[PDB]
């Protein structure tokens, strides 16, 4: 049966600063996983951000390019954020692979998603370890005919999918081995950043039901 | 260190008696379904008892299409690996009625023009040494009035089972010199005129590989 190979299997990529799984249909990451180091800012300022680079490990049929973003009116939103990974130049450089990138409404990337990333880093003062899983959603909506539809834009030659929403799952270890899960969803839209961040909390089941994903699966019974 | 709680998202291969498939939990749908066709031997395969569609308890319930998702939708439960391919054993036919092998199909298409494509596929086992078939959904973008391109598909049921916009069917045909051919078909998920000849839905395989995220040619070239 499988004598002519399998047409598609899971595309994990490990980089210096994150691991991701890649969806070649949407030309985007399914999820991106990272740890946030405490702050320390003093060995590891000082960092010289890179150009964005398409990912040669992805087949060119299925690979976002800088031309796909240029003139789209979306920014290149890095899912594993570059400011999480100033602890190493290679660590920071790897966040500028476009496989780490989704089309993001610039106001979201600039203001309220930025605030979410800075709050996530701040929890390293408070917890034994902080891990973060970031990814896209494509959430359906009801229309006038009573039916539900997924509708998302695609941009560029390569039809790079524009997510309707983004999730960020904070995986927070407090000191007992105890894992706390904090789950945020924002729309791919202008979002007022003075709205407190707890208003974008959603139950983790919601993200898991909609995204296809099952987070922290080694945790057989959650707290 | 990142793996210490394990990874969010796993490859979902299922091997059944009559096909291998890969499963997308986000669309609640197979990415592709891969089968090897038998010669048409109705006498030799003999009688089969009835099967109806049942949900795939091997898929997590968050992501598992059920019969209730289809009831009322106006779509047929369209099997990707077709039941009539696999009368050679009862297990083989029964496994095609897992809803993980099923996509929402416009009932006219399931009954006339996709059925004709399936029957034509089985007829090629009269000629070729082997016929491999890989079937799957597509979700193709369209341009709208604003000049921009969107993907739009319906989801049905409590479980949001995605309705493909199109279907693809790739045939791999062996003849006797070590000859290997690929042939690719796309139809819309729509009432298709069942008197249009099937050759008109031939598309080059690159167009399917580009749109689907899948790769067929490099595997097959590698094995020669
Ligand atoms: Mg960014
Ligand atoms: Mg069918």
């Amino acid at each position: 049966l499988a004598k002519y190979g399998l047409p598609g299997v899971a595309q994990l990529r490990s980089r210096e600063s994150y691991v991701l799984s890649y969806d070649p249909r949407t030309r985007g990451a399914l999820w991106v996983l990272e740890q946030l180091r405490p702050e320390r800012l003093r060995g590891d300022g000082d960092r010289s951000a890179a150009d964005f680079r398409e990912d040669d490990s992805v087949h060119a049929y299925h690979r976002a390019t800088n031309a796909d973003y240029r003139g789209s009116g979306f920014d290149r939103g890095a899912l594993a954020a570059a400011a999480n990974h100033r602890w190493s130049q290679r660590a920071m450089d790897d966040t500028f692979y476009l496989s780490n990138v989704a089309p993001q409404v610039p106001h979201l990337n600039q203001n309220a998603w930025n605030n979410l990333e800075r709050y996530s880093r701040s929890l390293t003062r408070t917890y034994q370890n902080v891990y973060v899983c970031t990814g896209p959603l494509f959430l359906p909506r009801t229309e006038a005919d009573g039916k539900s539809y997924v509708k998302y834009q695609v941009i560029g030659k390569n039809h790079v999918a524009v997510p309707t929403h983004f999730f960020k799952v904070l995986i927070l270890e407090a000191a007992g081995g105890q894992i706390e899960l904090r789950s945020y969803v924002m729309p791919n839209a202008p979002v007022d950043e003075t709205i407190p961040l707890e208003r974008f909390l959603v139950p983790i089941e919601s993200i898991e039901r909609a995204s296809g994903l099952l987070f922290v699966p080694n945790i057989l019974a959650r707290a």
